[PDB]
This record gives C-alpha cells, sequence and structure tokens, in this order.
C-alpha cells in the first residue's frame, strides 16, 4: 500500500564526474543508498530506481532491494516518474517521489510526509520548508483552508510571492492511481521541452482533488547535492547530526568536527572516542571502549573495555578487554579473543586469536589459529601462502613461539610447547616439546683487530 | 588562611554514565583535576572535596592532594559544603566554593576573587559573569553602594530583573567562620527539598554584613559541564586556550583545530607542530623540534632540533637532533641520546640509546642499552622476555648488528663488533669480533627446470 | 619592461622567532617564495629581493631567481626600496613593490594591477581594498576623477576620513624611471626617523603626475602576516582557497577542513581525498585515485587508479592501479610499476618495483630491482650497507623470496626463483633455481615434559 520512486538518471554535470551523480558517497556509503534507506525506514514496500544509460553501477550496488526503469532521454521530472509505470502503474496506495542526491533525508519526515497524505485523504501532498534566502525555489501559496493554492516558481512571481520563505522540496507524495492518470497529461509546452512533475499537481487541483502542504521544520535535510563542495556540505551535516547523537547516549567524542562515524554505527555508552578517528559500515562498538586517534574501523564488532590505537580494523571481531596498537592491522576474518594483546606492527588475517593470546610485535598471523595463553614473539610468521594455494596453521595453548620464527604451513604446534628464537618449523611439534631450527653461534675474537 | 570546597558529588545523569560526572576528561585529565590545579594554583593551602558513594575512584586520582568528606544524601550545595566541616568548621580565614565540572575555571580568576574578598573584608563575595542570553540564571542586584542587594532566579524574577546581563556564577569566597554559622540557619522549605548554598548569603545580608560582587570578563571560564556535547565544547574552548597561548609564544601550529596540546605541556620557540598532533601529560619541548602530523606524545622530554614524525610516544626522553619516525614507537623509558635515529616501525621500551645510535626499521629494543654510532640493522630483536622473566642486552659503541639478528638476553655484544645477518646469538661477543651463526647458501640450479 | 621588488628584511618581532619573518612556511612553503611565484607569474622578469643581515637562508632558500639588495639599517619602506637601485636605477618599465609577508597574493592581482597602471600611463598605482573595520590604515581618498587625492593616515584623519572603508594595502606600481627619481627625495622628518614609501605618491601629485588606484575585490588576499596566530589564517585561508580549487575541478575531499593541498599539487578527476591527508610539494595525482586517510605526500607522482592509505610518500612514483599501505613509507626513489602492492610495515627506498610485483608485509626494499610479478614474502630484507657502502640487489622476475629472507648484496636472483624461508643469501641465483640456507628442524618431544 506504500511505493516509491527514486530518481537517479541525473547526470550531475558540476560534478565533474565518469560516474552516476548519485553513486557518490556521504558517510562512506553512495547517496542513493542514504535514500534508500530513509524511503524503506518509513514504511515503503516497493521501491522503483529511474536510471540512464550504463546504470550497471547503481543496479550492481542497491541489488535486489530496488526494482529499476530506464530513462533513456531527459525529458524532465514527470517524464522520468512515469518510466516507473511498467511496475506501479496499476498499484493502488501511497507513492512518494524523492531524488536519489538528497541524503540526508530522514525516515521521521517521510514517515509523517505519508501520514499527513493519508490522514486528509490528500491526492497529492508536497513536502515544504521554510529557508532564509528563498531566491529561486518554488513558493509555496496556501489557500484559506491550508492547503496547497499554487506552486509557483521565482521566473514568474509576482513581487509578493517572492517574499515567501516557504518552498517546495520537490518531495511529493502521491495517490498512486492519479498520479499515473495525471502523468499522461502534462506537457512539454516550454523552453526545455520538459515535463515537469509539479504540473501533476495543478491538474489535480483543476479537478478539485485534495493537495496538501506538509512542512518539516529541518530544511538542512532536503539538501540537494549537486557539486562535491555541496557533497563535502552533506558530510558535515551528516558528522553534526551523527556525532550529537552519540554524545547525548553517552560517547565521549574528544573532537567531533574530526571525527567521522558513518550512520549504521551502534556504540555503547562510556565509550571514548579520539580525534581523527574514522568508523564505518555496520559496526557494533560495546561499552567502556577507548578507540584511539585516527584509526580506521570498518564492518566490525568491538567488545566492551577494548583498546583500539590508531590501527585500521576490516570486517574483524575483537573480543572483551582486548588491545590492538599502535599501528596494527586487522584484516578481514581477524577474530580476537578476550584480552588479547596485538601489538605494534602486527597484522591478523583470517585468524583465530584466543583467549589470553599475545602477538605483540612485528608479526603476522594469516590463515591461522592461536590457542589460550599462547606468546607470539616478535618477528614471527605464518607462512601461509605458496604462490599456488594458503595453508592453515595451528598453534596449541600456554605454547611459546620464539622470535624471528616462520611456521611453515601447514603445520601444527602443540600445547606448552617452546620454538626457540631464529627456527624455521617445517614439522609438526607435539605438546610438551621443545623445537629448534637454527645454526649455533661461531664468534671470531680479534677478527676485526 | 585559604581554604576551598570543591563540589564532586553530582550524579550527573545527562552524563549517561557509570562514572562520577568531575572524572570525565578535558585536554588528557578529569574536570576536577583541572578545578584542583587553578584552586591550589590561586594560593589554597588546604583543600576539601565533597564526594558521593562508591567514590574510590575520585579519591584514587586526586589522591593526597586533597581531604574528602562524604555526602550520603544529595540535600542541595548548602548541605554539600557543610559536610566539609569536619575538617574546616574551626578554621579562620577565606575559603572558596567551587564545583569539579567547571575546568576552565582559571587560577588568575580564583586570585582576583580572593583579593578581592579580602580587600574589602568581605563576608562573602559572588563570582558573577555577563551573558548575552540570560535566561534561566540567577540574576544579580547591586545596590547603591555596588555591593550585593540579591541574586534574584528566573523562577521568581520580575520582568526587569529578567532584562539583567549579569548573572551569579555559583562560584563564592566566604568568611570561613562566617560560612560555618550560617549554614546551620539554611532551610529546606522548598518544593526539592534541598538546602541551596546562596541562601546564605541572604543570610549574610540581613546581618549587615558585606557581600560583594566580582565580574570576570571571560564567561566561557565559569561554564558548567552537564552533559558530553558541553564537554565537547570544554575541549574546544581549552584548545583555543592553549593553541593561542603558544602561537603567541614563539610556537607554529599548523592547524590548531586539529591540533590538542594539554595545559601542562611547555613547547620551546621555533618549534612547528603539524596537524592532528596530541600532546598531553607533564611534556617538555625544546626549541627548534618538529612534531610531525598525527603523532602521540605523553609524559615525556623532547630536546632541541629532534623530529617527531607521525609515532607514539610515552614516557619517554628524545636527546637533541634526534629523528624519530614515521610509524615509530617509544615506549615506558626509552631514553635516546642526541642525533640517534629511530626509523619506521621501530619499538624501544626501557632502552638506552647513546649518541648516534641509529635503529633505522623493523626492529625491537627492550631492556637494553646502545652505545655510542652502534647501528642495529633492519629485523633485529632484542629478546628479552623468556615467559617468566625479562633480561637485559648490552651493545658496545661502533658496532655493527647485521639484519635479522636475535640477541637473545642476557648478552653483552662488545665494541667495534660486527655480527652478520639473520644470527641467532646465545654467547658474549669480545671487542672487536665477528660473530655469525646462520646456515650457508645451498643453489639447485634448475631445480625448477 | 617589468621589474619586482620584495620586502624581506623585516625583523616580525611578534613571531618571537630567531628565523627571519618571510621564511616562516604556509601550506609548505616559504611566505617569501609564494610572493615570488605571484610575482613571476603577473609577467615580472626580473625580481629584487631586498634582505637584511645573516640573510643567508633568505638567498640560500629563494637561490638564483631573484637579485639581493642589502639593507643594513630599518630606516623605512622608502629606504628599503631605494637599496634596489644598484640593479634597477637605470630600467625602463613597471616596478611592482610587495611585501614577502603576504603569501595570499594571487598573480591574477598583480597581473591587474599592472594592466591597470599601463593602460592608464599611471606614474603610480596603489592596490587597494575595502574592509569592514578600516581602523588604524591609511584611507584612500579618491578625488572627482577617480584617481588619488591622498593617502591619509589615521593618526591624522578626519572624523569623516575614518569613515572610509577602502585602505591601501601597501603594495604599489610605480613607473621605474619615477620611482628612484622621487626616492632621494622623501625625507624622515618623523618621530621614527623613518622614510615611507607612500611619501613617494604625494611627490608625484604635487608634481602633476597620475597616480592610479586598483581596488581588489578580496581583501583576504592583501593580508600581512605578524604573528604565527596571523600565519595559521594565512593556513586556514590557503586552505579553503586550493580545496574549494579541487572540489570544483571535480576532487572529492571528504572533510575539507582537515586536508591540506599545497599550491603546487595537480590532482585529477574522479579522485577521493580522505580526511588529514597532507600533499606539498611538486605533485602529480591521476584520475580515480584514492589517497586514504592521514596520509602524507610531496613531491610525488600517483598514477590513475592507485591507492595510498595512511602512508608517507616521500619523492616516488606509484604506477597505475597499484595499493600501497596501510602504514608503509615510499623514500626519494622509490618507483613503483603498475598493479604493485606494498602493504603494511613496508619501507621502500631507491629501488623500482615492476608491474604486478608484491611486497605485502614487514619489508625492506633499498637499492634494488624487483622483477614483473615477483612476489617478496613478509620479513624479508635488502641488506644494502655494510657499514661503509651501498650495494644493490636484483631481483629477476615471477620469482619467490621465502619469509624472512635476507638478501645480502651486490646479489642477483633470477628469474622464476624460489628462496626458501628464513635463507640468508650471500651468492647470486640462476634462473629457474631453488635456493635454502637454513637449518633443518630438531624437535625434543617431552623435553618440557
Ligand atoms: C622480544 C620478544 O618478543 S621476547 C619473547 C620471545 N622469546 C624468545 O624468543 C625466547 C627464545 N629463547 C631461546 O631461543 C633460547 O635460546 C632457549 C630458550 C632455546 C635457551 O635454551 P636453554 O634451555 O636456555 O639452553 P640450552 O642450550 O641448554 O638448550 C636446551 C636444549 O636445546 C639444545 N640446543 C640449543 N641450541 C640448539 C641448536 N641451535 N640446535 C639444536 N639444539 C640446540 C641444547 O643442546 C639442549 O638440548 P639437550 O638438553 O638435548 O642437550
Ligand atoms: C637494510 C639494513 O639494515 S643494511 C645494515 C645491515 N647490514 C648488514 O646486515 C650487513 C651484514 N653482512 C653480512 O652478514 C655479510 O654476509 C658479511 C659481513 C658476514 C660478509 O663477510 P665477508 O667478510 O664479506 O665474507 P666471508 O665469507 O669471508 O666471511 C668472513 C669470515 O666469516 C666466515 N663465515 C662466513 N659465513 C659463515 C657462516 N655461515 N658460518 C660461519 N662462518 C662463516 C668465513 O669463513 C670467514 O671466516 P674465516 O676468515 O675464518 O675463513
Ligand atoms: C606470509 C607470507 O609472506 S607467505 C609468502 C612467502 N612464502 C614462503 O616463504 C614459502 C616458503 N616455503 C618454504 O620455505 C618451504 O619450506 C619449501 C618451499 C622450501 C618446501 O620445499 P618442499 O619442496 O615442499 O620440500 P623438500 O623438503 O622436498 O625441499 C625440496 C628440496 O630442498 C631440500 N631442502 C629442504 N630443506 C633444506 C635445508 N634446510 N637445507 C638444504 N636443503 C634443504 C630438500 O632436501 C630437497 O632437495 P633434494 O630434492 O635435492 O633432496
Amino acid at each position: 500500500r506504500r511505493h516509491a520512486i527514486i530518481l537517479a538518471a541525473g547526470k550531475g554535470t558540476r560534478m565533474k564526474s565518469k560516474k552516476y551523480k548519485v553513486l557518490h558517497e556521504v558517510a562512506g556509503k553512495p547517496m542513493v543508498e542514504h535514500v534508500l534507506e530513509s524511503v524503506k525506514g518509513s514504511g515503503v514496500d516497493q521501491v522503483v530506481t529511474i536510471v540512464g544509460h550504463g546504470a550497471e553501477s547503481v543496479k550492481g550496488h542497491l541489488g535486489e532491494r530496488s526494482l529499476y526503469s530506464f530513462q533513456e532521454e531527459q525529458l524532465g521530472t514527470a517524464h522520468a516518474v512515469q518510466m516507473a509505470k511498467s511496475h506501479l502503474e496499476d498499484k493502488e496506495g501511497t507513492t512518494i517521489v524523492v531524488c536519489g542526491d538528497t541524503p540526508l533525508i530522514t525516515k521521521e519526515t517521510l514517515v509523517t510526509l505519508i501520514a499527513h497524505h493519508e490522514d486528509a485523504n490528500a491526492q497529492a501532498t508536497v513536502l515544504s520548508a521554510s529557508i532564509q534566502q528563498p531566491y529561486g525555489y518554488g513558493r509555496i501559496v496556501r489557500n484559506a483552508s491550508g492547503r496547497l493554492e499554487r506552486i509557483v516558481e521565482e521566473k514568474d512571481a509576482t513581487q509578493a510571492e517572492k517574499d515567501i520563505n516557504e518552498i517546495s522540496s520537490g518531495i511529493f507524495a502521491f495517490n498512486n492511481k492519479t498520479l499515473f492518470e495525471k502523468l499522461t497529461q502534462v506537457k512539454n509546452d516550454n523552453a526545455q521541452g520538459e515535463y515537469y512533475l509539479p504540473d501533476v499537481l495543478s491538474l489535480i487541483l483543476n479537478d478539485g482533488g485534495i493537495v496538501e502542504v506538509y512542512r518539516t521544520n529541518d530544511v538542512e535535510e532536503i539538501m540537494g547535492v549537486n557539486d562535491r563542495v555541496m557533497l563535502s556540505q552533506a558530510e558535515k551535516a551528516m558528522q553534526r547530526r551523527t556525532n550529537h547523537y552519540h554524545m547525548l547516549n553517552g560517547v565521549t567524542i574528544i573532537d567531533p568536527d574530526s571525527t567521522y562515524i558513518g550512520p549504521d554505527v551502534t556504540i555503547g555508552s562510556d565509550t571514548v572516542i579520539e580525534p581523527g578517528v574514522r568508523i564505518n559500515g555496520r559496526t557494533e562498538i560495546g561499552e567502556d571502549v577507548v578507540i584511539g586517534q585516527y584509526s580506521e574501523i570498518n564492518n566490525s564488532t568491538i567488545e566492551n573495555g577494548a583498546c583500539i590505537q590508531q590501527s585500521v580494523v576490516n570486517d574483524a571481531s575483537v573480543g572483551a578487554n582486548t588491545k590492538v596498537g599502535p599501528f596494527a592491522q586487522l584484516r578481514p576474518g581477524a577474530q580476537l579473543g578476550a584480552d588479547v594483546k596485538v601489538g605494534n606492527f602486527v597484522e591478523i588475517k583470517k585468524a583465530d586469536l584466543k583467549d589470553g593470546a599475545k602477538v605483540s610485535h612485528l608479526s603476522y598471523i594469516g590463515d591461522a589459529v592461536i590457542g589460550e595463553r599462547t606468546n607470539i614473539g616478535c618477528g614471527t610468521i605464518t607462512v601461509n601462502y605458496d604462490g599456488e594455494n594458503k595453508f592453515k596453521t595451528i598453534v596449541g595453548k600456554d605454547s611459546f613461539v620464539g622470535c624471528n620464527v616462520n611456521l611453515v604451513a601447514p603445520v601444527t604446534i602443540g600445547d606448552d610447547v617452546l620454538v626457540a628464537a631464529g627456527s624455521t618449523i617445517t614439522d609438526d611439534v607435539p605438546n610438551d616439546s621443545l623445537a629448534v631450527a637454527r645454526a649455533r653461534q661461531t664468534t671470531k675474537e680479534g677478527y676485526r683487530k
């Protein structure tokens, strides 16, 4: 009973880009995805996105979450909305029309837009907003009942109408049946040759139908990004929105102007975020965490009490009270247990570090399992790749792998094992063993007399 | 003759925190510590801090620098001040009352507050300030002599009094004897059931005693932090204060909005601080230093001419013209001499690097002494930990430790020694020696024909 | 036919510096260099810079691009300009006078200044600007023809003249012959004992010569840096100028307030610059590049499609679709081909990595050539320095150098070679070979029973 049409065919010429406008990112995700999530979060079931030539990247990114309709020619917004008729023309209920270049639109406003429309039994409802400098925008003229009288564009406005501060956002809610009926009645008798969607509204008005106006108190949210300066203004607007939310929810953010937290991040209370931190994707941070300065964390889970210092973390999990960094990298599939230590200049990839394990410096752990409380010395490497395949390394619990050791996978090191520093280990090592593979020392005294 | 009562029992509910409000940090230290230092710096000898249930962390952090008095119930500010009677009731002289959630309060203003109070022989003095939007604050009504007539709260203020821009800061100076006398005379005949400290002032007034008003020209400094948004505003205020001080003192700060220098840092002239740098604790930086972008330095000494590039430095000392980084870590007890080089991906901990020593890449030096002009090759490690104890490594002067060498401590390498690349060294090496511990090379030509 | 005199002898006492004022940097280069480039970019052929005692650093930095004249005493701006008479007194054409402490001056404004001067056949032209708060600056009084009547300093101005918003910038264009003629006629009959350059203008006026006024619409550009707070304001002004330019030219800048791009950097469209990035010197970045957060890039070339993540890059070249970082360092002379990978904690110096080569972690490559598609294992080192000289390493194509290998230069590894992990390689290795230099493994089962 609720549908949505997202306009994504814009060339965005001022972007000076080879990519479609709505694919440029804010807070780590394309603008069209922000709109999609606000639309879906508002209660819309079916979504159609209008695309242009060479829109594989748009369809590729949005995937199955949207239907698609192709606009071969740019003949205006009314024309673009009509291309969705294949999917929606015979549907009943509410349909909202939004542009994919308005990434700050909130689901709250779309919800209320739809509720206002439905509770009024309107044929169409305009999302409006009040701005300080209205120059250039279509002005809402209200009738005596508070409903829409007309949208006066500035090019055809008397001096009185020009003083109106309430403007059209270009976001509308329609009776779906009416919308597609009136779309066939729009003409392009103008200098651009285009079919303009607001014309539908005048058509409903000249038919005695109800056209409502709903005004949002947040004019920032209807921002339309047309160039990369505006793109950066959208980032700053989203930054302030999100950071204010987290601070009032119990997260300390030392410098919110320099801290970048995407919209799908959840952060528990009493957590401290230091300056420059960048947290994006679907990330969950527990209570009492410290994320240290200039870290980057994407699509990860960080449990309570953990400390991440100037590190890079992607698609990883970090258990309770675990310490990572400074200058460490957790790559996809890194899984650290509780009370683990991953020190400076350590890289972890597709590896499971059990509780209490310590990898304190200058090591690489890949395709590997490190048992509880095991110590991995400085300079040690899981040698996992042979130029053809990747092979697994297993280290048991309470073991001590010395410094500058190479574990040549596939290989298994038992529990309570000591591997001497400097050893290249090719053979499995049983529990409670000493393993050594290095030359003994020759000292040539006075060789340099 | 001068005492202070610091109110620290606030729950700070809007903080959404499990910790006491005054323990949250600005510029690297709890707000209550900022207040303590301003109080002590103003000439106050004895300090009492009022605490609540479970205040071990407050007492633990402030230690012996303060006495403590327990407030079992939250019955208002007058009640909280009274809990200090155990320590102060029979004392003579001036007593100032400040809240632990006002971290920007300066010692200069507290000094002048006390001097104004004493030079007037007042029984009490109110710190006031002038604000643009006075809504909500108690208004200072002055009498014909310029002294205090009454503090009108907004809830009980006529339309005239509401236009007053001068407000009460809630910071007072008292004759100590009078204060504790009048505290027993305060009632809680109000809707909150609380004993309010400003009531003491009206009591002195109705007794013919002198009540002065001292106005600070800096209304920022009386800021009371009640949530984490305000906490971030306090950080930005302290940032601007400190950075302006250093720039006018001869320090170049490339981007002061992104540079974080705590209040106990001293920086010599002609030093350059690059963007993102974070410097905290008791740190001393000499003249002609460059601190490069996104470094973190805490509780350290950096001598003249040194260069620190994107590195992490804690509890360390760096001698003149020494170069550190990019991406190096100096851990507690790292001591670098003059003209030393510590290169990328090097970690130094509890180690003494004498003048001219070079550790240029991918090395770990712990619990060790490196002599003058000695070169430590890439990938080399002091193997200091055996899973039970830590052991020391000594390297002499003018020595050359090759790449990927493991020094298995305890071990001593003499002067003018060469250790061949790839050696695990277990035995002491005398002066002017060659030491080698590695396999010779086998070449299997056409093995991969 | 066009000359320039740059005043660089200022002590800049408020700088609290041991260095000359105009040598302090904005956007990675001394203020006097910014002025020089604007001057040269305006069509000026001959440049004279006026210097003081101990100006070796000024001459050293600006080199042969400028002539030099020495000002022994600070007797005013007219005196300073006169010291250029040795080089210019007998020249014909236009001469502009600018200060070396005005780093935001644009070549566009200097061009138009010169064109206005020449097209008017003026004897002198004043660069003016309109400011909101004119207090303190000399005011332009225009005559009935629009030409200059007089510059009224505030100390000698009637209440009317004080309301003028148009002020003198202190930047002038002169008929070169007139300028040096009138310089001998300036007196120092004032409280400072100084010869003031604007006096030349009154001399031309009292002779019936034409004195024009050209007003720039950008009052920011005439900013004179007198202390380090103002120095930081110049950095922010240049930051906003440059970042706006790149955004409107098709570069996405995620946080332009925290992104620092020098004026000699060129960046191709569809490139993304993440927060904290610092790019300086003569750097060329191609299209479709990602520069990741908190990177530093100086004097380098980055080709299309490359990705640089939190890394330090100096005097290096990076080929198309090559990936660098996080936490890597490219040092002078690093040359990476196309589709190369340089992973975390890798250092490259004076080394050529051919197309497809991979150095993925914890390695050092110096003075070396790495052939196409060759894989350098983790922990591997080109051992290039012997404490006396540096020696070269050659690795062929399609080779596999195992982990923790030391290549002791000079040494040559052939094509399709495998070097076993843990090997110290001292001898050349022919094509299609296996090379190994490590101890075999001893396993002492139950040694730790
Ligand atoms: C910075 C950090 O990360 S610190 C954390 C990392 N910690 C480490 O790397 C510690 C590593 N320590 C070592 O490698 C030490 O040299 C140790 C533990 C092997 C010393 O062994 P110790 O027991 O002290 O000495 P010892 O010489 O008796 O060695 C024990 C056995 O190994 C044998 N052995 C010693 N060296 C060798 C060798 N090169 N080849 C073969 N066997 C050897 C001894 O002969 C003895 O065997 P046996 O009892 O059958 O005769
Ligand atoms: C990237 C950076 O950090 S660069 C800075 C680090 N620099 C280094 O690591 C440089 C290290 N260099 C090396 O290890 C070299 O291989 C060197 C210095 C040992 C070369 O030694 P050279 O003198 O050139 O050669 P040579 O083979 O003659 O070695 C000298 C002695 O060592 C002996 N020797 C050589 N290899 C071995 C070995 N594996 N085991 C035992 N003895 C050996 C030789 O037999 C000779 O002894 P002798 O005179 O009694 O016969
Ligand atoms: C994390 C990363 O960066 S992963 C990417 C890096 N990858 C690597 O480092 C992989 C390195 N792999 C290795 O070093 C392995 O141990 C390999 C490739 C040498 C294994 O060799 P394999 O062919 O599997 O085994 P094998 O034991 O048969 O060795 C082949 C030959 O070397 C010989 N050999 C093995 N070890 C030694 C040794 N220590 N000394 C001398 N010769 C040796 C064997 O005797 C055999 O020779 P032969 O045919 O004449 O008898």
